[PDB]
């Protein structure tokens, strides 16, 4: 069909840009988990929650490097592009999470360790929590066995929503995610074409991502006042500050 | 086939289930405006008496989901625990528009300004359900799409606590085809209209949170737990 090949295009272009754009792809990573990383899992080796700032800003960083080749995104009212990558950012890093994710624990390093789930839960302070409400997506997520030519429809889906708060040009936006909604569709029917409406489980699963988020935030109000001696980047700082 | 027979079901259990339709509703948007003063704890707490109205209906109505009463009974308590408060949300879109909500089973017409004036705490206990009913109700569903919308948000497979999750996402499963194909005899030309919807789901759930976030003896009993 002349309309489902415009579709099998515009996967392929987002595919492509996605293994340009995140170093660490789900493939890599499940190679890895199932080469082999050093395990963290007791003292015996703050400090780590400065690490997942550190590499949240990075995944912003390579969120937006990626969002910018979606078609028509950096067409868009540069104060839309704005408010997507503010709404939509830390929505795709806990999905990019899970691919790191198993039920035990989480790749760190670019791959290269390994610290458990339980070692994650037993830290001080509040900090015990601060990982667990994703490992708890992530192994709900991961069932749905999406892969990167999955995963990178999908982000861009995240990305490109005209329900954001206070979007100027909602039209050019909505326009948008439709294609990349049709595109998602016949993707997940070709590539999973015995999995049953993979794309409506998908799209569900796109409401524990705003929890996650939402109570993310309340930790964060948490340990800065708690710890008054915590750095918090303003890029992350500047992303939080309006928001819901 | 079974899922135009499944859909004209829900259509047909939602009509029996639910006094005031979208349908209904829709005509309206004459009603007692209440405007100010002249035209509150009274408020609120009214909306709590008629949250758990809502909750029996809803509840009736899941019965005859197909498949809905043969779940374990605990399963069916935790699905409705946690379903029914995303479905109040959804039918009260209904009630909406932009400048209030019929209330009173129809006869009475509260102004979104009236309530957004009321003193701190109250002021903006609807205001969050306004903003979720204007982008919900760009959708333009009907009762007969609504019908099966609502069957999906019982039938989740996520719920925490949940016994047995296979036969509820199997249910779920076939709800959503019915649902799916519903949308695309009803609106051929709303592109994406299934995606979309399904998307507001996430919404839904923030309102939930938030509202909790928010949140005589014998009537001190009726209306707590279920809100
Ligand atoms: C763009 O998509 C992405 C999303 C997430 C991530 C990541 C990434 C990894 C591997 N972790 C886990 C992690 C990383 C650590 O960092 C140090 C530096 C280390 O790894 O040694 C230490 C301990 C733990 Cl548990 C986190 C935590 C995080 O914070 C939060 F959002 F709050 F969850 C954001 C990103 C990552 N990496 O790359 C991406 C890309
Ligand atoms: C089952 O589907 C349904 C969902 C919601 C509703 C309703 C219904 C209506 C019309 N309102 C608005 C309303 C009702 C009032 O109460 C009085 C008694 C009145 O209703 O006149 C006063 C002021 C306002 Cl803004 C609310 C508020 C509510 O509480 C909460 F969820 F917490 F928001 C739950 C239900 C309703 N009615 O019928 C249904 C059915």
């Amino acid at each position: 069909n002349p309309e489902s090949a415009d579709l099998r295009a515009l996967a392929k272009h987002l595919y492509d840009s996605y293994i340009k754009s995140f170093p660490l792809t789900k493939a890599k990573a499940r190679a890895i988990l199932t080469k082999s990383p050093f395990v963290i899992y007791d003292m015996n080796s703050i400090r780590i929650f400065q690490g997942c700032q550190f590499r949240s800003v990075e995944a912003v960083q390579e969120i937006t490097e990626y969002a910018k080749s979606i078609p028509g995104f950096v067409n868009l009212d540069l104060n839309d592009q704005v408010t997507l990558l503010k709404y939509g950012v830390h929505e795709i890093i806990y999905t990019m999470l899970a691919s790191l994710m198993n039920k035990d624990g989480v790749l760190i390093s670019e791959g290269q360790g390994f610290m458990t789930r339980e070692f994650l839960k037993s830290l001080r302070k509040p900090f015990g929590d601060f990982m667990e409400p994703k490992f708890e997506f992530a192994v709900k997520f991961n069932a749905l066995e999406l892969d990167d030519s999955d995963l990178a429809i999908f982000i861009a889906v995240i990305i490109l929503s005209g329900d954001r708060p206070g979007l100027l040009n909602v039209k050019p936006i909505e326009d948008i995610q439709d294609n990349l909604l049709q595109a998602l569709e016949l993707q997940l029917k070709l590539n999973h074409p015995e999995s049953s409406q993979l794309f409506a489980k998908l799209l569900q699963k796109m409401t524990d991502l705003r929890q996650i988020v939402t109570e993310h935030v309340q930790l964060l109000q948490v340990i800065k006042k708690t710890e008054t001696d915590m750095s918090l980047h303003p890029l992350l700082q500047e992303i939080y500050k309006d928001l819901y």
